[PDB]
């Protein structure tokens, strides 16, 4: 029934809905989530930066190990399977039958209530984006969703016809888990033939963000669209960068550059038009948030921006350094919350400049080099970081595919193809900064890093003299504008250059370790070539 009557969501499995917000503002938000009657996760508290901060309960991240996605007809031949002869994933099976038991839970858990509806847009061209249909009944997962996806206009919601569904069912588990083979109560499950999402346990937002992403991380591969893990900004001479990276690298925070027009943070598409953004907000790191340091990061942290797990001081104030519920405290915005962006879509040309980050705790890779087209693939494939695990002691890396080995729905070379093809059209170039650790034992300063970033994308970079680097070979420069020679050369950041290559001897065996893996295939095979050497 025309609208969006509680008729309507019967034929989705809920019952006996009384109240339906459909498309709430940001008022009514804002209103809903400060009511006095809440009680326990579903309470959020005013800042003195007049944004409220919830918790998000339990789960302070993602849960890959719930992670499930149905195996049918339509999934079966095309998926890249956990239990597959293929790579190290978590896309694990589920039969038709369990996901309809766990389709029960959800909508018995969301019938009877007063739910939050939101349609919204993935994608920022309409002919490969996906309308997408939440429901909810907790205010600030609403208020989430319409900060991450593209605000529809109400000319846009008259003839809205979602193509995939997703119930957030967070206050339900389900109980029979054990006999069913699952890892745990919670449940993060994907069905394609009836395109829909549920969630179960977890309360976290990012399972939304991240599923849709993974959505569509399996649909534009397969129609010959590059969907990819970086963020993306423009030059006034419309020269378009994108940042691939993994988690806490630097994609956000580097991006976000006032010099030039922000596209997107996390998430883009790239097809015969260009780079194009799937999302309509940005989602930032807080902790230890320096106001110096990102001022368009914490300016957007005003009303409307959702603060997630931040200690909020009984005067209101919020303690950015405390990390005690968890390290990975974030905060949503809608895009427009950021002065230099990309108006009124979020798109631009093809991209010329691609840039690799990662934070290598080891202290072997240099601050900036120029990649060749090999080295480009290896990289993409090799999909490395380190952390620094170690209460900051003993870094330990991690190796994910196409920088969101996570996000994947294909087989991770299928990525790789795609990128490949796009970049040689537009002649793009390939570097890789090491927005991470050297031998100072200390984490490179985000201003040097800006620098770096400036003298890649104004050319500086590429008109350098460079000298290659021993066991990587990669080409690094002499000299550089804005920056330290210093630090150029990562041998120089040690007391001894024998410090570094014993370092660099057992990262390039790691490397070499983790890419056996592709050299399954010709071409995999001959990219080893293009990867580290003793
Ligand atoms: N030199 C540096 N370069 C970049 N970021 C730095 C640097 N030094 C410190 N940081 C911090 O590291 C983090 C980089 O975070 P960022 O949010 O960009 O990760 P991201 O790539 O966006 O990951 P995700 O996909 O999870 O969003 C921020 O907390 C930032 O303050
Ligand atoms: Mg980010
Ligand atoms: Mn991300």
């Amino acid at each position: 029934n025309n609208g969006l009557t509680p008729q309507e969501l019967e034929a989705y499995g809920i019952s006996d809905v009384h109240d339906i917000v459909y498309n709430p503002s940001y008022d009514l938000l804002y209103q809903e989530e400060l009511d006095p009657s809440l009680t326990g996760y579903e309470r959020g508290v005013l800042t003195n930066l007049g944004a409220v901060a919830v918790d998000t309960g339990i789960f302070t991240g993602r849960s890959p190990k719930d992670k499930y996605i149905v195996r049918d007809d339509t999934t079966r031949d095309t998926f890249w399977w956990a239990d597959k002869g293929k790579g190290k994933n978590d896309n694990k099976p589920l039969s038709p039958e369990t996901w309809q038991h766990l389709k029960g839970l959800v909508t018995r858990q969301l019938s009877g209530k007063r739910l939050f509806v939101v349609d919204a847009f993935c994608g920022a061209n309409p002919d490969t984006r996906l309308s997408v249909r939440f429901i909810t009944e907790v205010a600030w997962q609403a208020h989430f969703v319409k900060n991450m996806f593209i605000r529809p206009s109400d000319e846009e919601l008259a003839g809205f016809k979602p193509d995939f569904i997703v119930m957030n069912g967070a206050k339900c588990t389900n109980p029979q888990w054990k006999e069913q083979g699952l890892n745990s109560e919670n449940f993060v499950a994907f069905n394609l033939t009836e395109r829909m999402q549920l969630i179960g346990g977890t309360w976290y937002g990012g399972e939304m963000k991240k599923g849709m992403f993974s959505m569509m991380n399996y649909l534009l591969p397969l129609k010959g669209i590059a969907s990819m893990h970086c963020s993306a900004n423009v030059g006034e001479k419309g020269d378009v960068a994108v940042f691939f990276g993994l988690s806490g690298t630097g994609k956000t925070t580097l991006s976000t550059d006032p010099k030039r027009r922000l596209i997107g943070d996390d998430e883009h598409g790239w097809d015969d038009d260009g780079v194009f953004n799937f999302e309509g907000g940005c989602y930032a790191k807080t902790i230890k948030l320096s106001k110096e340091a990102e001022p368009e990061i914490y300016n957007a942290i005003r009303r409307d921006a959702l603060l997630e797990n931040v200690t909020v001081r009984e005067d209101g104030t919020i303690d950015f350094d405390d990390g005690s519920k968890t390290e990975n405290t974030r905060v949503s915005y809608p895009i427009y919350h950021i002065d230099n962006i990309v108006k009124p879509v979020s798109k631009a040309g093809h991209a010329t400049k691609v840039i690799f980050l990662t934070a290598d705790a080891f202290g072997v890779l240099p601050p900036v080099s120029r990649l060749t087209a090999d080295q480009t693939q290896y990289h993409f494939l090799s999909g490395f970081t380190a952390k620094l695990a170690g209460t900051i002691t003993e870094p330990t890396p991690t190796f994910s595919a196409c920088f969101g080995a996570a996000f994947l729905s294909l087989h991770p070379t299928q990525y790789a193809e795609v990128l490949v093809k796009r970049m040689q059209a537009a002649g793009a170039q390939a570097y890789l900064v090491n927005t991470g650790w050297n031998g100072t034992g200390k984490r490179i300063s985000i201003k040097d890093t800006r620098a770096i970033i400036d003298a890649i994308l104004n050319g500086s970079l590429d008109n350098a003299e460079t000298f290659t680097l021993p066991m990587f070979n990669l080409a690094i420069p002499t000299e550089l504008p804005g920056v330290d020679t210093k630090i150029l050369d990562p041998r120089n950041t040690y007391a001894s250059p024998e410090q570094w290559q014993e370092k660099a001897e057992t990262l390039a065996k790691l490397f070499i370790d983790n890419f056996d893996k592709y050299t399954d295939t010709p071409a995999g095979a001959a990219l080893v070539a293009a990867g580290p050497k003793l």
